[PDB]
C-alpha cells in the first residue's frame, strides 16, 4: 500500500500548474508521485470521474497498479513513456482540440489505452519475441504480439480488485469501450500503422476524410495513438535528444541479446557498434514514418500544429549532426 495512502491523500494540482495542457511538457523533473498526481488530472479535466462515477481510491489505486505493471529497468518502454504517451493525448484532446471531436466513451478509452499500451514490455521488439520463441508469438499467430500482451495486462488490472474504473459502465458503454481500448492499444504496433496510414493519407489527399464515418472514425483514432506514442520526436531538442538516448540504449540492449541467444549481428538499429549511423536513422525515421503523420493530425486540427513543428525542428537538428 503506502503509495496508494499518500496519492489518494494529495489534493491534486489544476492542469494549468502541472503544465500537462502544453505539447512541450516533461516529465523528467517530476517525481512518480507527481506524475501520478497528473494523470489524476487528465482523467478531472476530461470529465471521466464524475461522468463515469469513478471512487477516487479506485482510480488512484488503477493508477498506481499500471504505474507498477511496467518494467523500471527497461530503458525506454517504462512508465513515464506510458505517461507521456497519455500526457500527449491530454494534449491533443484540449490545445489540439480533438476532445470535441470524439465521444465520452472514445476519451475514456483513448486515455486508458494510452496509459496501458506498453504494460509490461519486456524491451525487445516483436521480430525477437518470435525468434526467441516466445509463447507469446504462438498464442498471438505471430501478429502484433507485444500489443496483444499489452491489451491483455490492460484488462487484467482493469479487471483486478479495488482497480475496477470502468465499473459504472453501463453493459452497452462497458462493451463499446473495450473495443475502443482493444482497437487503440492494437493500433501502436508500428506494422498496424505502416499498413493502414496509406488509406487515411489518402481519404485526406482526395477531400474524401469523413470522421462520422465509424471506420473512419476507428483509423483516424489508430493514427492518433501513434501520434502520441511518438510524441518525443516533437518535444524541444534536449528533451528530444534524451529521450532518444533511451530508445537507442534499449534497442542496443536486445542487439546484445540477439548476438548471444540468435548468434546473429544485429541490423544498424540494434547495434551499439555502429551507434555513429543514430543521426541518420533518426531523419529517416523522421521522414518516413513521423512527418506525414503530424502533417495529417495538423489537417484535422490546425491547433495540433506544434507537434509538426517540433518534429520539422528536430529534424533539421539530426541532419545537422548526420550530414
Ligand atoms: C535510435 C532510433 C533511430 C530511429 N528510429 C528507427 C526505428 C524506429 O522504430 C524508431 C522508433 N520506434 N522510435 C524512435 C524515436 C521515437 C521518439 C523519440 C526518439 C526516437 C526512433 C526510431
Ligand atoms: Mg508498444
Ligand atoms: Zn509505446
Amino acid at each position: 500500500t503506502r503509495e496508494l495512502q499518500s496519492l489518494a491523500a494529495a489534493v491534486v494540482p489544476s492542469a494549468q500548474t502541472l503544465k500537462i495542457t502544453d505539447f512541450s511538457f516533461s516529465d523528467f523533473e517530476l517525481s512518480d508521485l507527481e506524475t501520478a498526481l497528473c494523470t489524476i488530472r487528465m482523467f478531472t479535466d476530461l470529465n471521466l470521474v464524475q461522468n463515469f462515477q469513478m471512487k477516487h481510491e479506485v482510480l488512484c489505486r488503477w493508477i498506481l497498479s499500471v504505474k507498477k505493471n511496467y518494467r523500471k529497468n527497461v530503458a525506454y518502454h517504462n512508465w513515464r513513456h506510458a505517461f507521456n504517451t497519455a500526457q500527449c493525448m491530454f494534449a491533443a484532446l484540449k490545445a489540439g482540440k480533438i476532445q470535441n471531436k470524439l465521444t465520452d466513451l472514445e476519451i475514456l478509452a483513448l486515455l486508458i489505452a494510452a496509459l496501458s499500451h506498453d504494460l509490461d514490455h519486456p524491451g525487445v521488439s516483436n521480430q525477437f519475441l518470435i525468434n526467441t520463441n516466445s509463447e507469446l508469438a504462438l498464442m498471438y499467430n505471430d501478429e502484433s504480439v507485444l500489443e496483444h500482451h499489452h491489451f491483455d495486462q490492460c484488462l487484467m488490472i482493469l479487471n483486478s480488485p479495488g482497480n475496477q474504473i470502468l465499473s459504472g459502465l453501463s453493459i452497452e458503454e462497458y462493451k463499446t469501450t473495450l473495443k475502443i481500448i482493444k482497437q487503440a492499444i492494437l493500433a501502436t504496433d508500428l506494422a498496424l500503422y505502416i499498413k493502414r496510414r496509406g488509406e487515411f493519407f489518402e481519404l485526406i489527399r482526395k477531400n474524401q476524410f469523413n470522421l462520422e464515418d465509424p471506420h473512419e472514425k476507428e483509423l483516424f483514432l489508430a493514427m492518433l495513438m501513434t501520434a502520441c506514442d511518438l510524441s518525443a520526436i516533437t518535444k524541444p531538442w534536449p528533451i528530444q535528444q534524451r529521450i532518444a538516448e533511451l530508445v537507442a540504449t534499449e534497442f542496443f540492449d536486445q542487439g546484445d541479446r540477439e548476438r548471444k541467444e540468435l548468434n546473429i549481428e544485429p541490423t544498424d538499429l540494434m547495434n551499439r557498434e555502429k551507434k555513429n549511423k543514430i543521426p541518420s536513422m533518426q531523419v529517416g525515421f523522421i521522414d518516413a514514418i513521423c512527418l506525414q503523420l503530424y502533417e495529417a493530425l495538423t489537417h484535422v486540427s490546425e491547433d495540433c500544429f506544434p507537434l509538426l513543428d517540433g518534429c520539422r525542428k528536430n529534424r533539421q537538428k539530426w541532419q545537422a549532426l548526420a550530414e
